[PDB]
């Protein structure tokens, strides 16, 4: 059987879901309790944080453009996701997504984790570069799960304070 | 490390490939050695087999329309790849792509698949609609590892004899 229904047209189903899209949604996953994990992501977006996925991560940038903050080779590069660009990023490559266009849609795609393996999130000084926190997580909810982390990093200045200078980050 | 490049735009791409998505080709894999597999499946193609895929397939149909000749709980369905469609195939549906159009581009998106998990290569007889034949494959090569399989159910006629009304698949 068609467990996850018949063709449809992506285009139309992304005007659709526009208005959840923007904030302060920017996920929607396409489709549910499937091994491959499809999510168009809107903008604007608030990501101050670093993934650190245990798999791949495939980008479509479908309309708008956006751009990954990433740490490659202990350096501090950035990747941009134009119009029309996709994207293969190897796991464990630390990347925060900005995503500062208002109507704009990227296609994600990636893939249900099996137990024990733990996504993370981290943040990163501003000041000295060192690592300020990391919260692992076995990831079920790639919509949901997030914002609790999130929200208790930002309540916390003892988690948000660099442990290599002292700086406390700005969550 | 960025593995498997930069972005790159897709639209582009896929243009200076048209002449490898034109016969006798059909497939491009975009990134080697990932454990997405990501091609670009252009047209026209032939294809008289059923792929029995044991993970999932996704599907966006970029450029042109195709079609899925499918096996939907015992009765050959069709679903139709218009172009801007996405679909999501679950595990082990059978499924015959049919891409008529030339100048046709689909991205196909499936995953790498771990030893002793087998793909199967099916084909049905057009009168009594019995399995004919059924070649199963540990897939390591999406686009090269499928050829011989056919060239040798093209090759034998009793590979091709129905076991149950003996009408010689044409092949
Ligand atoms: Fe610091
Ligand atoms: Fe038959």
């Amino acid at each position: 059987m068609l467990t996850y229904g018949a063709p449809f047209n992506f285009p139309r189903w992304i005007d659709e879901h526009a208005h959840l899209l923007k904030p302060p949604v920017g996920n929607r996953q396409v489709w549910q309790d499937s091994d491959f994990i499809v999510t168009v992501v809107g903008g604007p977006n608030h990501r101050t944080d670093y993934h650190d996925d245990p798999l791949e991560e495939f980008f479509y940038q479908l309309r708008g453009n956006a751009y990954l903050n990433l740490w490659v080779d202990g350096r501090r590069e950035r990747a941009d996701l134009k119009e029309g660009d996709i994207f293969l990023l190897p796991p464990h490559v630390r990347h925060s997504p900005q995503r500062p266009e208002a109507g704009s849609a990227c296609l994600v795609i990636e893939r249900q984790r099996p137990a024990g393996m733990l996504d993370g999130f981290e943040w990163y000084c501003d000041a000295c570069g060192h690592l300020v926190h990391r919260v692992e997580v076995q990831l079920k909810s790639i919509v949901t799960d997030l914002p609790p982390l999130f929200e208790s990093f930002y309540a916390s200045e003892d988690k948000r304070r660099c442990p290599h200078c002292g700086q406390v980050h700005p969550g």
